[PDB]
């Protein structure tokens, strides 16, 4: 079996000239020489067969990944596992290698504006494509979003997607939420589980905002200071958009801060194109109901370069019903991690 920084990364015939290029979730990332595509590519080593969470997150992303077939979402090119569960105690993900993320780019690179209008094209591109599956990625940030050396951009890790339940969405003020904290919507920290399609637009929002600026518009410290950090440009919500928050409690906190008034984005972004700021002041509405859904985002005249519905494509099978994932052992969840990458066998 071949080793790096030995530990095991055993890709089996087709994959050779291994290369570490970091580490993951629950294992290590290498690229490889795919000897049968003629191509260098990205293997992830995944181990989460000990933990119902590692499993959990492992299973929705591969269940989606293999469902969904885009140019702006990563495929799963193959799965390298054990013949038999019992001597599964690792599963290997063959993506196509992107040299870096839009995380790696925003610490050294300024974008050009035609720069920021394509990847912003791209993300919702994919993001339309998600949300016609019913899904919700529900952490989108930069180091979720993958490019090429020609600019292309692939959006990755599904590990918190859930099925869309809007009918389902409503929770108590500060209630816990896993995915990355600069990128929440204001609703995440009031009254929302996140489960509507909305939660992602506010995310495209904040990415939109660091692109214009190398900077993360929304840095909080902490749960609540993410709320103040968005009051503090948006201004404190209006009167209307308090009266559709009807958790008391998260309506008295809003009721409890000083006025706040909105900080206008030609002030924080000057060399920024007047219309990229017309779409990120409707992506980053505090109200969700009022948010731009993805499809009028691609629609908005910044985007007029590339904008074509036709070219838009949309999942031909969406996840219609929850995956009731969140109460099934390890055990169950393993066997269904086997079954789910049972065709990329020799087998």
């Amino acid at each position: 079996a071949a080793a790096a920084g030995p530990q095991v990364f055993d890709v089996g015939p087709r994959y050779t000239n291994l290369s570490y290029i970091g580490e993951g979730a629950y294992g290590m990332v290498c690229s490889a020489y795919d000897n049968l595509n003629k191509v260098r590519v990205a293997i992830k080593k995944i181990s989460p067969f000990e933990h119902q969470t590692y499993c959990q997150r492992t299973l929705r992303e591969i269940k989606i990944l293999l469902r969904f077939r885009h140019e702006n979402i990563i495929g799963i090119n193959d799965i390298i596992r054990a013949p038999t569960i019992e001597q599964m105690k690792d599963v290997y993900i063959v993506q196509d290698l992107m040299e870096t993320d839009l995380y790696k780019l925003l610490k050294t690179q300024h974008l050009s504006n035609d720069h920021i209008c394509y990847f912003l094209y791209q993300i919702l591109r994919g993001l339309k494509y998600i949300h016609s599956a019913n899904v919700l990625h529900r952490d989108l940030k930069p180091s979720n979003l993958l490019l090429n050396t020609t600019c292309d951009l692939k959006i990755c890790d599904f590990g918190l997607a859930r099925v869309a339940d809007p009918d389902h969405d409503h929770t108590g003020f500060l209630t816990e939420y896993v995915a990355e904290r600069w990128y929440r919507a204001p609703e995440i920290m009031l009254n929302s589980k996140g489960y509507t399609k909305s939660i992602d637009i506010w995310s495209v929002g904040c990415i939109l905002a660091e692109m214009l600026s190398n900077r993360p518009i929304f840095p909080g410290k902490h749960y609540l200071d993410q709320l103040n950090h968005i009051l503090g440009i948006l201004g404190s919500p209006s009167q209307e958009d308090l009266n559709c928050i009807i958790n008391l409690k998260a309506r008295n906190y809003l009721l409890s801060l000083p006025h706040k008034n909105k900080v206008p984005w030609n002030r924080l972004f000057p060399n920024a194109d007047s219309k990229a700021l017309d779409l990120l002041d409707k992506m980053l509405t505090f109200n969700p109901h009022k948010r731009i859904e993805v499809e009028q985002a691609l629609a908005h005249p910044y985007l007029e370069q590339y904008y074509d519905p036709s070219d838009e494509p949309i999942a031909e099978a969406p996840f219609k019903f929850d995956m009731e994932l969140d109460d099934l052992p390890k055990e169950k969840l393993k066997e269904l991690i086997f079954e789910e990458t049972a065709r990329f066998q020799p087998g």
